[PDB]
């Protein structure tokens, strides 16, 4: 059930330019 790889990508997808 690998649910924190995703919050290994997310993590940057907060700060990818987006507010």
């Amino acid at each position: 059930q690998p649910f924190t790889k995703g919050a290994y990508y997310i993590g940057k997808m907060v700060w990818s330019k987006g507010y």
